[PDB]
């Protein structure tokens, strides 16, 4: 369990919906590839690991965020108003 602490991939996805979420509200809704996140949510040196779990588990499963061209968008519908 998480007894020790929460920090690894949760903060780092945390940043990146918090990131996507604000660029989307100011205007920029359009999506944006994962290295493009990388660099705006400090994560480019990141790591094979949390690199490979965004594309292949958090940019999925995430409701917040909406694949559309390939490339990872955020959700304003049907969630936010």
């Amino acid at each position: 369990a998480l007894s020790g602490s929460s920090g690894y991939k949760f903060g780092v996805l945390a940043k990146i919906v918090n990131y996507m979420k604000t660029r989307h509200q100011r205007g920029d809704t359009h999506p944006l590839t994962l290295d493009e996140i990388l660099d705006e949510t400090q994560h480019l040196d990141i790591g094979l690991k949390q690199k490979q779990w965004l594309m292949t588990e958090a940019l999925v499963n995430n409701p917040k965020i909406e694949v559309i061209d390939g490339k990872y968008a955020f959700k304003p519908k049907y969630n936010v108003r």
